[PDB]
Parts: C-alpha cells; sequence; structure tokens
C-alpha cells in the first residue's frame, strides 16, 4: 500500500546517529549529533543522559526533517530501533523522571577497586568464578560494577535507593525510558548479557549475584528480546514526537556490537562480524546453545528475534589498536600521509622479508591479554624499508584477529563460515586481502556504510512486518545493498609460516615498567 | 729553509684519497679517486687492484700539482707513507706484474665455507684454535681464507703458482709493489697481523700455519715496521716518479684504522680511537705487551716506529653501523629529511620512554657475537614517536661501545684516560654526549679532520727526521689543535637505567634463520 520505513538509533560512544531506512535497506536520511566526553580523573569517562536523549531527539527531528524534502512519499515511520554503546550505565528516579548522576562509560575506570575487591573476596582469587553463569569475567566494563560505584561514591543515587525510587539501566533502557515518557522500563538480551546480573543460559536475572554484588533485583528493568514491542514513541522533547504524525513503536533494542554482527545478516553459526576503528569487536555466531571459552574470551547473547524465539549466542573477542595503528605510522612516524600512499607502499613489496610488527603498544587484548607486551619489531635488515613494517602492519591486524578466530574454534566447535567487515577500514582493499587469505575464509564487505544502525532497523522492522522473516532479509540484503567479496589467495608457505613467525616473535614483546 | 713535506696514500675502501703534509702536521694538498665495488654476487665485495693503483697516482699528481699553485716554494717530498683497507687480498705475480684476478675485501663473505673446513678438519672444533698466534678468530675478514680461495677458485692463481711466479699481499704491500716496479715486495706490521699467516709476537710467517694453510713462503712480502725504508716510487703511471722531482722513498706503511689510532695521538695504552666512513671500529692502546682476549675480540699491533722500537700493542672490536643507522632511518624509513633533523627530533625529547632500539642490522658485533641478531625495536607505546626512535637509535650506538671498552678494561687490565672521534658522525654533539656520559670519560672532537691520513705520514716523518719524538710530534699538534670536547653526564640515577633496559632489550634479538 505504501512505501514502508525503519528508523534506528545509533547512539555510539562519541556520536549518536539517526538513520531512516526505506525497506530495501537503503540509508535514506542521516543526522549526527555528538556530547560531551566529561573526563572528571585519568581513567574516568562519562556522560549527560538528558544530553544523549537530547542528541537522539536532534537526530530524530532532522533526520525526519530531511527525508520529508526529498521523498514525497516519505509520511510516517512504522517503527523505530535502539543500538547503543554497550556496558554505559544510567542512573535515574521513577517519580522525577531526571537521572541522578552522570553515566560512568563501558571503559569508564573509577570501579578498579571493586574489580579486585570482588576477586580476591567474593571469587577467592578468581575473576571467572561467574563466567558459567554471567558468560562474562570480573573487569572495568559490566554494569554491576558501575552500579557498585553509584551507590558507595554518589549519595545522591545511595538516597535514591534508600527510598525504593532508584533506577538502573544501560543506555537502550534510558532511552526507551525518556522515549516513551516513563511508560517503558525495560531492556533486552544483548544488553542484558552485559550487565554482570544476567544469567546466559535462561536470560532472566540472578538473583544470585544481585545478591552477592548488592544490586536490588528492583532497581532493575524487566528483560525482553531484541525483536518485539518494547513501548511507543510519546515525547515531545525537541520536535521528535510532534515530526511522527502517529503514535510511533519502539519494537527493536539491541547491543551495538551484537547489532554489527544482526545488521552484517550474520544470522547462523560459522559467521562473524568485525568492526575496526581504534581497535576491534570480533564477534562470532556461535549457533544455539551458549559457549563457554578458555581463553578468557566473552560469551554473550548474540540476538534473540521475538519473545521467546531461536536465541542465538557468541563468542566475542578484541584488539586495541588496528586503524589506531595505521594513525600512528602516519600522526607519529612519518611513513606516510594519505590513506592512499598507504596502500601503494605496502604493495610495492613482495612480502614483509622476515619481519613482524607486533603494535603491542597497549599490550595484547586479543587472546593473550598482556599488560606486559609492548610494541615491538623483530628481524630488521638493512634491506628493511619503510614500505615493509607498514606491510607487517597490515599482516599484524589479520595476524592477532587469527588467533581470535583460532580461539573461538577451540571454544565453539566449528568452523568460521564468512567474515563481514565494517567501519574500520572497508577502503583499504590490500588489508582485506592480506586478511582473507589467512583466515582461509571468504572475507565479505558491504557497500552499504550503516550496518551497526541496520542491525537495529531490522530487529524494528521484521517485529512489525517491515521485512517478513531472517530468509528474506538475506535476500533484499543479496539484491539491493551490494558486496563485493574478497576471496583467499596464498597458500602454506605463507599462510602457516606466517602463523609460526608471529608467534616465534611474540616471546619477545615482553616489556614492563 | 723551506718548508719540509710529507705524503701519505689514503687508499680507503670506496675511495683513494692522498695528502701532502707540513712539518706543522697540516694538510696542504688533498686529492680524491674513487673505485668501483663490484658486487659479482650477494654478499660479494671486490676491487680491480689496477684500478686502486691508478687511483693512487692520479691522486699524487693532482696533490703535487695542487701543491705548486697554493705554495710554489714546492721542489720535493721527504717521505712517503702508506695507510690502507685492511684484509682486502690481492692476488698477483713476480714477473707479469698484473693483478691474476680481483681482490676480496674485508666485508665480502665468499670465504664462508673454507672458514668452516678450517675449524674442520684444521682447526678440530674451536675458532680460537690459531689466536695465540695470529690474535685472532677464524672468520672471513682475514686474508689466509681469502688467500686459499683464490688459490682453489682462479684458474690464472694456481697455474701461476705451479710455476712459482705468484704473489700475495694485502692492498699496502700490493700498492707498495707497483709504486716500485716490483722491486719492493715488502708489508708491515699492521697488515701482516691481519693476514693470518704470521705470528704476534715474533712477527714471522707462522711456519705451522704457513704449510698448514698452505702458502709458500716466498709468496708473502717481508716484514718490516711502520716507520723505516721500504721501497721507491720508480713507477711512471700518471708520472709520480716525474712529479715527485726527486727520487721518493717509502718510509711508512700501516693499516688504516692503527694509522687513525697513530694519527690520533695514543701513544700511551688506556687511550683510544673511534672512527667511522664503512663500518666504526674502536681501538684502544693496550700496552708494549700483548693482551689476548676471549670474546670475540682481536688482538692486533698498534704501532712500531722502526726496527727496533717499542711496539705497543692494541685490541680491536669492530660495529658496522654508525651514519648506516641514521640512512636507514633517512632513506629507508622516511622517519626525516635531512641529516639536520636527525640531532634536532633527538635532542627534541626528553628520552626514550623505555623502548631501545637495536639496530643490529647486518647481525650483532662488537663483544656479543651474535649472527642471528637482526635490528629490532622493543618497548614501544602509542605515545612514543619519530623522535624517540631516533633517540633511541643513537644511543644503541654508544652502549655497544660501551661493552667492547669493557671487554678492553677486563683483558687489558686499565681504565679509560680518553677517547676521539673522526668520520660522517664525529661532527654530532648528542652522540659524543651520550657517549661521554654512558663510559665516563672525555671525548676530544678534533678540528683537523683527516687523522688516518696523517697517521702514515708521522711513520714517514720520523723515520726521515723530519720529526724527532712523538712527544715532539704531541707538541706539534698541540701547536695546531683545538679540543672540543665532551664529559660525563649523570650518576647510576642514568647510566644504569638505559643500560639495564640494554641488556634485556638484546635479549630479544635473535631471530635470523
Ligand atoms: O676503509 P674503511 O674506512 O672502510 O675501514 C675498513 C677497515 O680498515 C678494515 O679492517
Amino acid at each position: 500500500f505504501t512505501m514502508k520505513y525503519v528508523g534506528s538509533i545509533d547512539q555510539g560512544t562519541t556520536s549518536t546517529r539517526f538513520i531512516i531506512f526505506d525497506e530495501r535497506q537503503r540509508p535514506v536520511s542521516v543526522h549526527q549529533v555528538p556530547h560531551t566526553q566529561h573526563t572528571p580523573h585519568p581513567g574516568w569517562l562519562e556522560h549527560d543522559p538528558m544530553e544523549i536523549f537530547r542528541s537522539a531527539c536532534k537526530c530524530m527531528s532532522v533526520a525526519i526533517a530531511k527525508l520529508r524534502q526529498k521523498d514525497a512519499s516519505f509520511r510516517k515511520i512504522e517503527a523505530i530501533g535502539i543500538t547503543n554503546q554497550r556496558e554505559t550505565t544510567v542512573a535515574w528516579d521513577r517519580v522525577t523522571k531526571e537521572p541522578l548522576c552522570y553515566a560512568p562509560v563501558w571503559n569508564d575506570l573509577r570501579t578498579y577497586d571493586i574489580t579486585k575487591k570482588v576477586t580476591a573476596e567474593l571469587g577467592g582469587g578468581d575473576s571467572m568464578f561467574a563466567s558459567k553463569i554471567t558468560g562474562l569475567p570480573v573487569s572495568t566494563y559490566f554494569a554491576a560494577f558501575k552500579m557498585r560505584w553509584m551507590l558507595e561514591n554518589v549519595p545522591a543515587v545511595a538516597d535514591a535507593c534508600r527510598r525504593g525510587t532508584l533506577c538502573f539501566g544501560t543506555i537502550d533502557t534510558w532511552l526507551m525510558y525518556k522515549l516513551s515518557g516513563g511508560k517503558a522500563f525495560v531492556t533486552d538480551v544483548t544488553n542484558a548479557s552485559r550487565t554482570f546480573l544476567m544469567d546466559l543460559r535462561t536470560r532472566k536475572w540472578s538473583p544470585e549475584l544481585c545478591e552477592k554484588l548488592k544490586i536490588p533485583m528492583e532497581t532493575l528493568p524487566e528483560i525482553r528480546s531484541n525483536s518485539e514491542l518494547f513501548g511507543y514513541v510519546e515525547t515531545d522533547e525537541c520536535g521528535v514526537a510532534a515530526a511522527l504524525n502517529e503514535r510511533t513503536p519502539i519494537m527493536g533494542s539491541i547491543g551495538d556490537q551484537q547489532s554489527a554482527l544482526f545488521g552484517n545478516m550474520c544470522f547462523e553459526k560459522g559467521e562473524a562480524k568485525n568492526t575496526y576503528g581504534t581497535g576491534c569487536f570480533l564477534l562470532m555466531n556461535v549457533g544455539e546453545e551458549a559457549r563457554f571459552s578458555k581463553h578468557g574470551l566473552l560469551s554473550t547473547v548474540g540476538f534473540q528475534v521475538g519473545r521467546d524465539g531461536p536465541c542465538y549466542y557468541a563468542l566475542e573477542g578484541a584488539i586495541a589498536c588496528a586503524g589506531a595503528t595505521v594513525e600512528w605510522m602516519r600522526r607519529n612516524m612519518n611513513l606516510f600521509s594519505h590513506i592512499t600512499e598507504c596502500e601503494k607502499l605496502a604493495r610495492s613489496v613482495p612480502g614483509t622479508q622476515g619481519i613482524v610488527f607486533v603494535p603491542a603498544f597497549s599490550g595484547l587484548l586479543a587472546p593473550y591479554w598482556d599488560p606486559s607486551a609492548r610494541g615491538t619489531i623483530v628481524g630488521m635488515t638493512l634491506k628493511t624499508t619503510r614500505a615493509h613494517v607498514i606491510r607487517a602492519a597490515l599482516q599484524a591486524i589479520a595476524l592477532q584477529l587469527n588467533d581470535v578466530v583460532g580461539s573461538m574454534k577451540r571454544d565453539a566447535g566449528l568452523n568460521l563460515s564468512s567474515l563481514r567487515v565494517d567501519g574500520g577500514l572497508s577502503k583499504n582493499g590490500l588489508l582485506m586481502e592480506i586478511q582473507a587469505s589467512l583466515l582461509g575464509v571468504d572475507i565479505l564487505v558491504p557497500s552499504m556504510h550503516e550496518t551497526t544502525a541496520l542491525g537495529a532497523a531490522l530487529c524494528a522492522g521484521l517485529a512489525a512486518g517491515v521485512w517478513t522473516s531472517l530468509e528474506e532479509v538475506k535476500a533484499v540484503s543479496r539484491r539491493e545493498n551490494s558486496w563485493k567479496t574478497v576471496s583467499p589467495s596464498g597458500s602454506a608457505m605463507e599462510r602457516e609460516a606466517m602463523i609460526a613467525e608471529w608467534r616465534e616473535a611474540l616471546k619477545r614483546t615482553k616489556w614492563a615498567k
């Protein structure tokens, strides 16, 4: 009858976008608004939730305005999905509806005491003691730890639970809270898998863990799926509520990294998405039973397309300096200028010729988690130019990743089928060819730029009937939104000798205080 | 009454220089002639002995001609001295006087196999097996090894030997051959030392080793002192006998690193010379009685003034790179553009932030004899930059010097008086600054640049009465030279710090193969 449109709120660390998709999953309108990165102490990071909510209302308000001008058939939105930076926690109150403090951000560290004050004590020295319930280790990321701090370092939050009005929520929950007026106080499985209070298997809260780490089982929202009806957009803030002419529902909510997988069409095990930037998140779809890991990797919910639908779980890995290495090799090293001499230089040489550049500048994340590791280059000769090191950096991004892949294989019990890539170096043709061969699978690269925001846009489409099933979601993406593939092109006397080289080069990374 | 003059042929690796000196020990005429550096295969290097010879002659002409223009007083030269690249070995013929084939240089590596058969079949295990006669390990550099490679690889060599016509010698004996026309077939202590067929203390052709590696006695030149009669320039090539208005004697012959030792006023033990250009060697005056070493350090002659003079021995200790590291960082790495920016950027930062460069590009030389070692960098952070590297680079140099000095200080029996510098990077404040620091001594940077050439003239000038004694030669030099010095800076707070890095840094260098 009409042309359908699904909106998505991409809620990043630094910026929040609002993106409107028409039913061929085209991005037809975008508006981006950044927000202040308050850093009260070296190691601390927080944001203003009422700033974010505002930014979001700006993007929504503007993206809708812009589209309304260039598309004569756009006349409302079927549903809105939310995707968000994970692990960021907000404190607030049912009856004021304001927030009670600035939200400590995922990588924010004010909680490293409570990290230890939980391992040495409540863990008998084992951070993994709960790795079977939560699918997580103890660390400075998950919403439980950041709640502990607000309860023990802010009276305004300490007082508000004394009351029994205090509300916690990762950004999603918070965003749907204000967007609906205060009505829905709700969350999804992917975000919930990161709170440290949740139960990998059953995807219900952990009264056991809520207990121990002492967060009342009712300062918390409810755990819903990824794709259902969460609520309705009833908030007049900025233009937004007006700009939507009928009561527009929220029908999709999903942690961004999981949204990146889901938006990359990874609905089946083997498939994996990898987002680059300064650093990476490689998430592999692992199937219908939560898989656990020995390499201290993360277990988490990939997605759930409906209140009690087939719940696909996932493993997760990170490296910390990917595009940041490609940045350092410029901003700090003179080795090149434009992102185009870089890939001309690296191709100017056939191989690396015996050298290994381990960009372990913060140490090794990935599968080796070794803080004693440092940036280290071995086996240089006089024959070593700058144009080799730069290729050996492209190898390093691929090689490190391979370890994470390797790891996942061992802890999944299946082979990486293919890999999708986005938001890091999708222009860098060479990296994908050095990457594709090594892993031994097809590396797929999307032409369309907004997979992450499509992730949540597809959770809200489905649930509203913009696309019928996940099987029809593949075909639309198969026909409209192009990919070109990058296919393997190397052999063992390269593929397996490089993996040997890397590891021989790894014993030489150590370099602590 | 008119000014007394003396010549020194300074036949290097890349080029032949001829320099005329007056009694104020000042260079008054100079001429440079380069010669082709043939690399017939990878890791080979040879020169035409005739090219070299003709260059020596074209150098004498111009230097004899320029001198007239400049100071018309000039009628003749008192004596000639010769200084040369050591270990390069020339095959020639006592009849035809032509070279039978080319000449493998000191850094040429065609003598690998031979070395192995030598420490195998003849040596029987230890590379130090003849080191109580030759004062040297069994390796590629030394001249017997190159001698035999020629006996059993060139058709014209052994065939000219079957007739007994064959003649051998390093450049100094070779140049002193065609200068006379054949008349003289001599060599001095410093070059003979380097051959591996001479006893270190008795300066005779090692009767055992002679027949052991097979090199017939007469194929070997008479062994003289550094400072005496040798032959007469009875050659007519580019009219040297002609241009030398009178009959000119040869009263100086000495290897170039010892001549640059002797040209820097290091007549008493504990004083050391550090030279640049192709390579970098430290040589410290050990004393009148030879001090043998256990570390891979070369015991060698320092100098012998006349038949019946005191022979100070010394210890060597090679290091390939100096301005080589800098050229790599510049050329290969594009880390900067001009050698102006090296010291700039390196000074332009406080320190190395816990990195260490190891510019062991073609192995690790010095007292740590390790060929598997390659160029490495350890300890990098996202805050490390292109200048922290350039800083680290120049610190790896002196730290390496340190250990060779520590090897001597040990095996020699004394500490360190003073050390002087010459070559491409002697004009480098920071370099001698760190070296002054690390070693704990004064470092004199000398105004008269070309002091290697001085050495041989000094052997020609003492022998010919132009100068009377070294202490007088010290006083003469004093009446012309300016001490641009650098002294130590720091305690254990700074010294044992970057060293501590150094030790463990090095412990991560073994890579090759
Ligand atoms: O001529 P150089 O400056 O390359 O020095 C080479 C050494 O004398 C070889 O022992």
